[PDB]
């Protein structure tokens, strides 16, 4: 599949991403402006908009299960529970030990039909194994879905069973940056 | 997703198609030589290679559930049961009302881990509503998966419940034609 540009109609945040038509989950990503001098930013903002039947969602930021930073999240009542994880060998991903801070942003909304997780991921483009993503280039992201609850919903490091579905999409990171990024951080669409 | 060319590692048949990594089902298509002085053939040869947990598989020849020719198949014991179907509004597809002949080819196998349906589909590129596919250009195919048995597996027109997954892939039909098509019909890889 291929990502495209879209706007969140309630927040006005502009993302790059996709909606999976099977589970009707939307994945969106937006990056701070590219730099002219120096290193690129290592953070981005993302969103997951999922029907409540979605019991947990994962994002594989290198587009594969193993050897890349994983984001996992689920609704626990009126709360989003989330973590950064890492996997080797196709087994239960465990707590990431690198430098990454996953922040739930105030736009996050949970209602009777959907959970909408809006997050900031600082340090998430470069991982402690030396890999990461090139925000000037084209790459692949992947998502993982389950309709079965995690083993302990109040624990961010809960174990859980393998996803019931997973999928991929191409993304042109060079067109995924926004001049309004800082405004998103202040809760402004611009 | 995107189709590519591949070779059946048992028969040597060359197909165009994909392997869905989630359910590990391979979908393959091959067409007769392109004509330039006549209208195109309306038939093709296809294959479904599916792990036994796949209780039914559908192929949507126009890339969508409704108003296009669908192919549905499942293993019942040591035999493949299959049908041509049609749907008008996201409900149980029923028997196609046009002229189309689905023939199981002898390369078809069923064993303990997989069922492999190799078939001939005559009258399958042009449909009795005036629609169809253009085998000289680019199009989209779709598939449907379920891991729940059909209601009555010995009946080709059995009802069943909605797929648990579905997906799409782009296919360049202009690249999917083969000089070996007639050989395939005779059971030869050529
Ligand atoms: C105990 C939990 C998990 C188990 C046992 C597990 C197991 C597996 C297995 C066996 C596969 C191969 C499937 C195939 O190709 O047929 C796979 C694929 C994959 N998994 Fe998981 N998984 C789990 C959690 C996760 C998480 C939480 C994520 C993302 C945050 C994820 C992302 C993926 C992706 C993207 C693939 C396909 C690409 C690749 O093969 O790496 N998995 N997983
Ligand atoms: C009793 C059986 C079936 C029911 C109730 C049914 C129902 C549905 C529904 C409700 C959707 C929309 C899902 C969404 O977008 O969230 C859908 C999509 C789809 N269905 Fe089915 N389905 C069934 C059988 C089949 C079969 C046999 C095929 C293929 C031979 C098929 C192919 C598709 C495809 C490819 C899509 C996605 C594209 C589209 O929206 O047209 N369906 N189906
Ligand atoms: C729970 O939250 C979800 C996600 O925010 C709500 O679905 C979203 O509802 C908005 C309506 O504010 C939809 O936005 C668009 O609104 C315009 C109105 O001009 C309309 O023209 C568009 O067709 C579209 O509806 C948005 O599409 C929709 N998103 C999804 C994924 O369904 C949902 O309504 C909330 N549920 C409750 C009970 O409040
Ligand atoms: C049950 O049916 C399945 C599906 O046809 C069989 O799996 C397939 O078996 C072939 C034969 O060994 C596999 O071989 C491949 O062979 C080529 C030819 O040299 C080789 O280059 C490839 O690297 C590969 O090893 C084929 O991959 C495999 N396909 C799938 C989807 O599993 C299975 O062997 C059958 N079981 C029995 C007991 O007959």
């Amino acid at each position: 599949q291929s990502a495209s540009q879209f706007t969140d109609p309630t927040t006005g945040f502009q993302f790059t991403g996709i909606t999976d038509p099977v589970h009707d989950v939307t994945y969106g990503f937006v990056f701070p402006p590219l730099a002219t001098s120096g290193a690129q930013s290592t953070e981005f903002i993302g969103e997951v908009v999922a029907p409540i039947a979605s019991k947990w969602i994962g994002i594989a930021l290198g587009g594969a299960m193993n050897n890349d930073l994983l984001l996992v999240a689920w609704a626990n009542g009126n709360q989003i529970v989330s973590s950064t994880r890492w996997a080797t060998g196709y087994v239960q991903p465990t707590a990431y030990t690198g430098t990454a801070t996953l922040t739930t942003l105030p736009e996050t909304t949970i209602n009777s039909t959907h959970w909408k997780w809006v997050f900031r991921c600082q340090g998430c483009t470069e991982w402690n194994n030396g890999g990461g993503i090139d925000v000037t280039s084209q790459g692949v992201l992947a998502w993982a879905f389950s309709n079965v609850a995690v083993d302990d919903p109040s624990d961010p490091q809960s174990t859980f069973s393998e996803h019931t579905d997973f999928g991929f999409f191409g993304i042109d990171y060079s067109t995924a940056h926004s001049a309004n990024y800082q405004n998103y951080l202040n809760g402004d669409s611009g």
